[PDB]
RNA sequence: ACACAC
């Protein structure tokens, strides 16, 4: 078991305040707005987006690492639909979006200028 | 199941 400390602990040497959602259940179309609903609480969303390519995957960023390191540590094995849906979340490699438009499956929080290029 | 989701 890894054992707490700083520069080593994926606390204190992997936080970019960007996280991975892994769906394990995606027996129901998945979207930004759900995913808000459960990261909102756990802080300042800044932007959300959601892919297919290898499997069911969505991406969220936050404000602050101190919103990332609660919503990842509470989120993850949650579940969307309470039964289904279920989720794994952890630190992601890259740092910013290139985000273009705003619809159920890419969004950004704090730009408005997004939501007219639907 | 790691953003570039058209």
């Amino acid at each position: 078991q890894k054992i707490s400390r700083p520069g080593d602990s994926d606390d204190s040497r992997s936080v970019n305040s960007v996280l991975l959602f892994t769906i394990l259940n995606p027996i129901y179309s998945i979207t930004t707005d759900v995913l808000y609903t459960i990261c909102n609480p756990c802080g300042p969303v800044q932007r959300i987006v959601i892919f297919r390519k290898n499997g069911v995957q969505a991406m969220v960023e936050f404000d602050s690492v101190q919103s990332a390191q609660r919503a990842k540590a509470s989120l993850n094995g949650a579940d969307i639909y309470s039964g289904c849906c279920t989720l794994k979340i952890e630190y992601a490699k890259p740092t910013r979006l290139n985000v273009f438009k705003n619809d159920q499956d890419t969004w950004d929080y704090t730009n408005p200028n997004l939501s007219g290029q639907g």
